[PDB]
């Protein structure tokens, strides 16, 4: 699809078997959600946001389905006001910003 | 133009007689810039992100030029570590996401 930006660009994806509404965020290097149930171990990651740097959990090789594509990707879990999918995943689905 | 997202989409904008490099950010509701002195009255606003709330000044009808288009736009000014243009300005220049 070609999405205009008058509204927030929210899509529904599947992650670790659960449907989650996520904001498509070109200004985010990474994909981060608050308090989703993902199995297995993780490693600490420090990410920078507008308010400073925040520690999150990093989960690798997570199966996700986005706009019809089934991929595995890195997913961060931590105290974000918005669940976002960032360029790491947007690149996996071939997304572009056009103007 | 069509921009893939493997790189951060950084464009220059002219504003307040200066040239600034800004991230084209579909995740930001509104443009926010750190180091800039804009003239006239403004209203205080809080914006929410990773790392909590950030206090900004909202300036309205600011002349800017971006991607070759001159418009007036809302600009938030406050201590972001990364300057971004948000959906308010991306819509003024007809930017879309495509996947
Ligand atoms: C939905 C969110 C997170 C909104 N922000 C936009 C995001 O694009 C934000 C842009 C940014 C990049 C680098 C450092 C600082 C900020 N990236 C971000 O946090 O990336 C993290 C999360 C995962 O990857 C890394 S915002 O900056 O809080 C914001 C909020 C309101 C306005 N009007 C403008 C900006």
């Amino acid at each position: 699809p070609q999405i205009t930006l008058w509204k927030r660009p929210i899509i529904t994806i599947k992650i670790g078997g659960q449907l989650k509404d996520v904001l498509m965020d070109t200004g985010a290097d990474d994909t981060v959600l608050e308090n989703i149930d993902l199995p297995g171990k993780w490693k600490p990651k420090l990410i920078g946001g507008i308010g400073g740097f925040v520690k999150v959990r990093q989960y690798d090789h997570v199966p996700v389905e986005v706009a019809g594509h089934k991929v595995t990707t890195t997913v961060l879990v931590g105290p974000t006001p918005v669940d976002v999918i960032g360029r790491n995943l947007l690149t996996q689905i071939g997304a572009t910003l056009n103007f």
